[PDB]
């Protein structure tokens, strides 16, 4: 009944793990939100027991990740947890090591996307990937189970003998609050009298930001459309667009926003031309708002979007194909509405957060009394 949720980012706790945490708290358990300080820490601390720690998120230096994990082991140990849920690579791997060194009896992992080491294909990345996979063989062996949010990632890690099938649990998507993301109770933001082509994402090049901005140039306001980008960029980072780029194209740049339902309600369709995903949550949110999706035909996107059902898939790394699919939907409003309607039906049937949270707790109940 002391259950911790470890992430490298408070955003994953706040956006993704939250419904599991709330359901456990409503049951009377002590729930811990373990993540570096961020923009959601203060309010998380009101709902849950917020615990921060120092983390060099992207560093691969040996001593740094060691020193980080030893400090993390002490911070975890002081919480006297019964079970720890980790998510994503650093927490899954080094978090599991730290957790077991702290004497935490039960550890559940979570893979939601394989990430950048499976996009890049250079010799340096190929080697980091082999090391990560070798470490996963150890950390998965120490852990008690792993949840996967799509099928592709589970199939892959099984095919590489990283984890035994008996420890694999497939819970498709992290869920979305379909009662908050409900068009019937949402007031659209006023973005003018345009067909808004909306992309929501941290502005990583690996999210297809460049292709989105190029597609904007290609269509150039075709049929009264307006490309709109929601999310954060960063300066002096080779992996992300900076604000100069994000403000300098044929795209209305809104930065970070906390009114996503209202933005989706104002949109014509949502685009996600990502290079790789787990089960994209902005796609789930568009679906819940009955909005068609144009996504790249890549891992994750192509499980959350079935071409011709709730959206259209486009080739990855291809601004012309992205523009072409958006133009199809601008040219055919009935098709676009029909795709979004299917998205809403599907998300309500399969991806509401409350049932997904209950399925995580059923896994926890195999190990601890809940
Ligand atoms: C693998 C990968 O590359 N990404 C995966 C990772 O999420 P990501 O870290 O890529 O997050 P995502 O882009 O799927 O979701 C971002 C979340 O932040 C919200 N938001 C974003 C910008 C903003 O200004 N305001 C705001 O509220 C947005 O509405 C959504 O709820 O894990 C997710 C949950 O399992 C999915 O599996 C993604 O595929």
């Amino acid at each position: 009944a002391r259950i911790g949720f470890l992430s490298h980012a408070d955003m994953s706790i706040h956006f993704f793990r939250r419904p599991i945490m709330q359901a456990l708290k409503d049951m009377g358990h002590e729930v811990f939100a373990i993540a570096p300080k961020g923009n959601f820490t203060d309010e998380l601390a009101k709902s849950f027991h917020a615990v921060t720690y120092e983390l060099d998120k992207a560093s691969l230096n040996p001593l740094t990740v060691i020193n980080n994990s030893k400090k993390l082991s002490q911070i975890l140990g002081e919480l006297n947890l019964d079970l720890l849920q980790t998510g994503a690579h650093k927490s899954n791997v080094f978090g599991t090591f730290a957790a077991k060194n702290a004497g935490i009896k039960y550890v559940i992992n979570l893979v939601e996307g394989l990430g950048s080491f499976y996009i890049d294909d250079d010799i340096k990345t190929k080697a980091v990937r082999f090391v990560m996979e070798s470490l996963y063989k150890i950390s998965f062996a120490k852990a008690d189970a792993c949840v996967f949010v799509n099928n592709s990632d589970a199939d892959y890690m099984i095919s590489k003998n990283l984890i035994d099938k008996s420890k694999v649990y497939r819970i498709k998507s992290v869920g979305v609050d379909t009662a908050k993301f409900d068009p019937a109770i949402t007031q659209a933001v006023d973005l003018g009298e345009k067909k808004v082509i909306l992309m929501i994402a941290r502005a990583m090049w690996h999210k297809g930001v460049r292709e989105f901005y190029e597609a904007a140039e290609i269509l150039n306001g075709y049929k009264n459309c307006e490309f709109v980008f929601v999310g954060e960029g960063f300066a002096g980072n080779k992996s992300t667009a900076d604000e100069s780029f994000l403000k300098g194209g044929k795209v209305r740049y809104l930065g970070a926003r906390n009114d996503i339902p209202q933005l989706l309600k104002a949109s014509y369709l949502l685009a996600l031309p990502s290079y790789k995903e787990g089960f994209p949550r902005t796609v789930l949110e568009a679906m819940s708002m009955a909005k068609a999706v144009v996504a790249s035909d890549v891992t994750g996107c192509n499980e959350a979007v079935k071409d011709g059902y709730n959206g259209l898939l486009c080739k990855v790394k291809d601004a012309n194909d992205l523009a072409g699919k958006i133009k199809i939907l601008l040219d055919d409003e009935e098709l676009c509405a029909r795709l979004g309607a299917n998205g809403r039906s599907w998300v309500v049937s399969e991806f509401d957060e409350k049932q997904i949270a209950k399925r995580y707790i059923e896994i926890y109940r195999k190990f601890i009394d809940v």
